[PDB]
């Protein structure tokens, strides 16, 4: 496929098929990759970067897909900045929506907790990343740190796990009594019924699956 990117040489540009009517410069032997976020081609400089840390990262270190954001700035409605060190990743203004088990009732309790104290999702992440680094909190992508360079999606995923543990560590006396009165759901955090408003309001889902007595 003929590909022309922001950094392709002018002679390549003019040689493409015309439309229908009613510092770096890509070399000839070089290849392009499509940014996973915006689908725009960029020069594929990953191999070069393996022996040259001066080249900007072009992939998520968790999922290993390519992203253009650190390389030359990505732009798309919906993209907040799709590749960044975890501690600097922009998760967007609505990152707390359904942040707990995709459960808006549990999420809103948390939002209230934070709003009450003037805390932002940012302060909460910062505090969580401290616990993570000491081994107090854990991640499924267990080797991720605040310094890991990753994508919006992989960062969001670990942010949900960290946020869950943050919520878990809030004392029951710091939450409305309307919250702490609710009985634990037998099925705990992975309950499938909690996407229904009535069940979600009635039972607490910040807990683990009930096994024996
Ligand atoms: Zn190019
Ligand atoms: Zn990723
Ligand atoms: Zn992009
Ligand atoms: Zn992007
Ligand atoms: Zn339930």
């Amino acid at each position: 496929p003929y590909v022309v990117c922001r950094q392709c040489p002018e002679y390549r540009r003019q040689a493409a098929q015309p439309p229908h009517c009613p510092d770096y410069v890509c070399p000839l032997q070089g290849s392009h990759a499509l940014c996973t976020c915006c689908f725009q081609p960029m020069p594929d400089r990953r191999v070069e970067r393996e022996q040259d840390p001066r080249v900007a990262p072009q992939q998520c270190a968790v999922c290993l897909q390519p992203f253009c954001h650190l390389y030359w700035g990505c732009t798309r409605t919906g993209c907040y900045g799709c590749l960044a060190p975890f501690c600097e990743l922009n998760l967007g203004d609505k990152c707390l929506d359904g942040v707990l088990n995709n459960n808006s009732y549990e999420s809103d309790i948390l939002k209230n907790y934070l709003a009450t104290r003037g805390l932002t999702w940012k302060n909460m992440l910062t505090e969580s990343l401290v616990a993570l680094q000491r081994g107090v909190f854990l991640l499924s992508d267990y080797r991720v740190t605040g310094d890991t360079v990753l994508c919006y999606c992989c960062g969001l995923r670990s942010f949900r796990e960290l946020t869950y543990q943050y919520r878990q560590n809030i004392p029951a006396s710091e939450l409305p009594v309307a919250v702490t009165s609710r009985p634990d759901c037998y099925w705990g955090r992975n309950c499938r019924t909690q996407v229904k408003a009535h069940h979600a309001m009635k039972f607490n889902h910040i807990c683990e699956q009930t096994r024996f007595k």
